[PDB]
């Protein structure tokens, strides 16, 4: 999408994944679906240094809504849960120097059943521009046709541009056309910032797998579509919540680096180890995932349990990731000629190699000619940087 | 098996998860299975106080054989990677007041290949108690008929007895069986101290909730069975290796004590996290595997992606184990009448309960009327002792 956004993927925290719909605020009042969670998740992404390190949309998803719009037919945030309105939690939003996001549906319904936007793309749009909406997700849930979804979607992004405010538009397009044909990418480029292509993620390692596996069978498809302004979405981050073990936690920041996936954590920044902390606000892996050159890396090869990744960065800089696979014994030796790196570019005449995950270390130059050999945990991922060089 | 041995379920460290069949001892010289892999173990055992927290059977698992049996007939350990033999590792072993474990394969090899004991069942009887083993685990391989595998079971049993050394039996007859057949299990206990049910365990959170399900879905049979001498094993514990968020930690940690389960940690004693290190150093929650009473516990109640698993121990007191089976989202809340835990018993007319996972608290004295609420991070499990008033 040309709306001057979105020219390095998204970063930012969204409520889905660690939140969900819950709505029962006397019962679960710190995880409902509230203008209170959001402002206390706000105030924790300024002071925590996560809008430092460049998370900067705050995002709301599903179960925002009150039932039923208001009498001049606009939607509404829920009164019990957000009695102050989404153009103050907006305002709140900004005076943290934050940007604020909000959720909507194609269709007649949202997924869990609130009021869609189909008959109201431009009122809807227009409302959100005027509450200070930055960014919307647009989900594909009660949609009567493929001919209804695809110009719902393309209705929407045109309504947002009429309003004249620079707002993030987030499609779930893709993913919603698989059950009737396969999706045109150069389409939902032209409409979309970004898109989800593959089922949502949720707290598990077999999920993680589930989504890398689609992406790297179906890279083809998907990874020359993304760069500046339109991205493949993968879907959340989900480092800091129960169910990754720190070595899943690494193999999933690795890869959705590799991948130019936008970054939108969901979790409870309130309730977050060091460990996962740390690692979410990695300096030089955010770098690798927000590379200006904004080219989407792929999987380079697959077998023996082991996959190896690599994505070209800006300079003659790739980011390469290999990951273990076999989930049984110990750390297991991976070597690969650096020749076959980064399309023989990476390392010609050498390459400095710096080790970025599971621990940063520096391991030195690397002729055209060398090998480098390396140790991967199980259900793990080396994550490591080449920069280009004629020194040594 | 009525030898005196394993009246509680036994503790140590077995190599086989972690370090597999690893014959590179050349570019792996620090993980290739070898007496000084072993050695290592034993010094750590001691020092870092495994063996104080109860963990005292070191295990060699498959691979430590020579291809080939000696000129007598007799198993020998591989000439390179076990230099000095099986009796000067027990030896050592021994001398840290530690006892060891060793590995042979009911059929005509073992799993990876190395010399089976079919034919030779007495002879290697007679030879691990020459060489001063205390355990013994026999796999199942290379068996061709489900009458070789139970005589050799038998005979195998029969013949460690005959040596006159206490040797605790670790079977692997019932997971061999159970394609083909139904186990009798009165007939495995009688001959067996702990006895393999279910697919080996690997570092992962699938083969967790696979063996939690395949024991709860089979309880019926199995449950009854365990007590002091005799234990259902469900496999190693893989705390403290890459597989496992702390959540699925504690919740294999919680449910192997429910489970009355052998304790075999398979892991890095010279790598592990502080965090792990303590887990399966919990005394509490050791204390509750090693309940003198040995009665297994069993699944409860399921339902809502929750589990709740009860456990009764010596003195009127009850274990419970509430797992959150959902994974997604935050931590859920679970709640249960207290009258329904421990057969209506354990909080009649009153019980303290204390948790001990993930995190340990007091929360106080529940009266038969009331209601206990927790929430239950996803994957992971909140374990709760109870102490009848009376
Ligand atoms: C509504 O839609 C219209 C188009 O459908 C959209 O305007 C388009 O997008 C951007 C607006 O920022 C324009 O692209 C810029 O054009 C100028 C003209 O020369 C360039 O100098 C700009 O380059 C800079 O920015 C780029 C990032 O966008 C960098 O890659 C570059 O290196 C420079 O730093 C940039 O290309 C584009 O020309 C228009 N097209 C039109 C007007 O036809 C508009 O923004 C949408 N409105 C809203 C509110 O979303
Ligand atoms: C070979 O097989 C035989 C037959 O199965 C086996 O003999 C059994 O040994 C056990 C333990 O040595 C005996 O059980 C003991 O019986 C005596 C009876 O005098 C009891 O005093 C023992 O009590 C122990 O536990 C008490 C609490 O329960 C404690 O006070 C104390 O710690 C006692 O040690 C215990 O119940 C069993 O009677 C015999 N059975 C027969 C038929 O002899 C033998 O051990 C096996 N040998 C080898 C080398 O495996
Ligand atoms: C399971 O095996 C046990 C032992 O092999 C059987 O129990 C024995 O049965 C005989 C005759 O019925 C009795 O004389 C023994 O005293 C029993 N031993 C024990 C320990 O109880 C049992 O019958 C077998 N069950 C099945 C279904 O085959
Ligand atoms: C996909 O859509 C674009 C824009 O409408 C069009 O130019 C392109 O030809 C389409 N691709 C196919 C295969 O139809
Ligand atoms: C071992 O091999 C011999 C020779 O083929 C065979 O007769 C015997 O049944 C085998 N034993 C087992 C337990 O498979
Ligand atoms: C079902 N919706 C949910 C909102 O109800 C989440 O936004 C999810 O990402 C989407 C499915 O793709
Ligand atoms: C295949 N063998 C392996 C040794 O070869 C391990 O002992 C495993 O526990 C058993 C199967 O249950």
């Amino acid at each position: 999408l040309d709306n001057g956004l979105a020219r390095t993927p998204t970063m930012g925290w969204l409520h889905w994944e660690r939140f969900m719909c819950n709505l029962d605020c006397q019962e679960e009042p710190d995880s409902c679906i509230s203008e209170k969670l959001f402002m206390e998740m706000a105030e924790l992404m300024v002071s925590e240094g996560w809008k430092d390190a460049g998370y900067e949309y705050l995002c709301i998803d599903d179960c925002w809504m009150a039932p039923q719009r208001d009498s001049e037919g606009r939607l509404q945030a829920d009164p019990q849960r957000f009695p102050h309105g989404i153009r103050q939690l907006a305002n709140y939003v900004h005076s943290k120097g934050l940007k604020l996001g909000i959720y909507a549906d194609v269709g007649n319904k949202t997924c869990a059943g609130f009021p869609g936007s189909f008959g109201y793309y431009d009122i809807d749009a227009q409302t959100f521009a005027d509450w200070g909406v930055d960014l919307l997700k647009f989900d594909g849930c009660y949609c009567d046709s493929l001919e209804n979804l695809a110009d719902g979607y393309k209705h929407m992004s045109l309504a947002l541009n009429r309003t004249g405010r620079s707002i993030v538009y987030s499609c779930e397009w893709p993913l919603y056309m698989w059950p009737f044909q396969k999706p045109n990418y150069t389409e939902i480029r032209q409409y979309c910032n970004h898109w989800r292509n593959f089922a949502d993620i949720d707290d598990s390692w077999k999920s993680i797998k589930s989504i890398l596996d689609w992406t790297s069978f179906n890279q083809e498809r998907i990874v020359d579509v993304a760069g500046p302004g339109g991205w493949n979405d993968p879907d959340m981050l989900v480092i800091g919540n129960f169910g990754l073990s720190w070595n899943q936690q690494v193999t999933q920041m690795a890869l959705w680096a590799i991948m130019a996936a936008p970054l939108f954590m969901s979790n409870d920044l309130r309730h977050i180890s060091p460990q996962a902390k740390a690692l979410l606000q990695d300096k030089d892996v955010i770098a690798i995932n927000q590379d200006p050159l904004g080219k989407q890396g792929y999987q380079l090869r697959q077998g023996d349990n082991f996959e190896v990744w690599e994505r070209p960065l800006s300079g003659l800089a790739w980011a390469v990731a290999m990951i273990n696979r076999q989930e049984i014994g110990g750390p297991r030796s991976y070597t690969i000629a650096v020749a076959s790196l980064g399309k023989g570019v990476a390392c010609n005449p050498a390459c400095f190699i710096t080790q970025l995950l599971p621990v940063k270390r520096k391991l030195g130059f690397y002729e055209w000619t060398s090998r480098l050999r390396s140790h991967i945990n199980p259900t793990g991922t080396v994550l490591l940087q080449l920069e280009n060089t004629m020194q040594m």
